[PDB]
């Protein structure tokens, strides 16, 4: 199957790489990007999205409640549109199908 799991790490890497304030709304605030494999509170994030991801493909992903929440940690659609394209160079790495679609629908609501 897809590794989600892998595709997920490369996009979190993408993502506090090209802006690392955005880890600084996480439990991992501060960690090294190189460690966080290591690290607790983001092997749960990581696993949350993964969840998400294969909601979203199998048809159950609520992405309306997740922009909410989104919303409830004041990150939107900026956030959200330069997600997509880390997204996307993550998916691109590992031959996966690119999760564009299922951006798009949370940002729907954002
Ligand atoms: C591909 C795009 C993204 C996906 C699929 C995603 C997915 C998720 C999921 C599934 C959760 C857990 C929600 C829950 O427990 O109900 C979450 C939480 C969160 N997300 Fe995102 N997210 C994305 C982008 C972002 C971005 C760009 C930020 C920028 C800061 C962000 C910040 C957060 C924060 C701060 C939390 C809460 C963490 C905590 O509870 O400690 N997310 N995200």
């Amino acid at each position: 199957m897809v590794n989600w799991a892998a595709v997920v790490d490369d996009f979190y890497q993408e993502l506090f790489k090209a802006h690392p304030e955005y880890q600084n709304k996480f439990g991992f605030k501060g960690v090294a990007l190189g460690s966080l494999k290591g690290n607790a509170a983001y092997k749960t994030q990581a696993g949350k999205t993964v969840d998400y991801i294969n909601a979203a493909i199998g048809g159950s992903a609520d992405a309306a409640g997740l922009a909410s929440r989104h919303k409830g940690r004041n990150v939107g659609s900026a956030e959200f549109h330069n997600a997509k394209a880390c997204l996307a160079k993550a998916c691109s790495a590992h031959g996966a199908p690119d999760l564009g679609f299922a951006i798009d629908d949370i940002l729907s609501h954002l």
